[PDB]
């Protein structure tokens, strides 16, 4: 099975930025669509962004499109989420996810906290 390990969470001031990363291992990384989800403490886990196998096709939730950028490096088995212009409402636990097909993902990371101070 594929293992996903997120990195890069932290505390940032409103208007700032963070880059999350997620390293996949155990199977050929280029066989998987990679996605990011987030769960705010009082809401259910919601979709953030996903990227196609080759890194060309990307899709973003309305609430983050234009501020967040998803990318991948298939030689490093890593997917990235560059989060710019952060808002307090971006505060959440962010989860990496993987699936061979393009809300259901077979594999999930353990989550990393992102806190945006007002």
């Amino acid at each position: 099975e594929v293992q996903l390990v997120e990195s890069g969470g932290g505390l940032v001031q409103a208007g700032g930025s963070l880059r999350l990363s997620c390293a996949a291992s155990g199977r050929t990384f280029s066989d998987y669509v990679m996605g990011w989800f987030r769960q705010a403490p009082g809401k259910e886990r919601t979709f953030v962004a996903r990227i196609g196998w080759s890194g060309d096709l990307t899709y973003y939730a309305d609430s983050v499109k234009g501020r967040f950028t998803i990318s991948r490096d298939n030689a490093k088995n890593t997917v990235y989420l560059q989060m710019n212009s952060l808002k307090p409402e971006d505060t959440a636990i962010y989860y990496c996810a993987a699936d061979e097909r393009w809300g259901k993902f077979d594999y999930w990371g353990q989550g990393t906290q992102v806190t945006v101070s007002s």
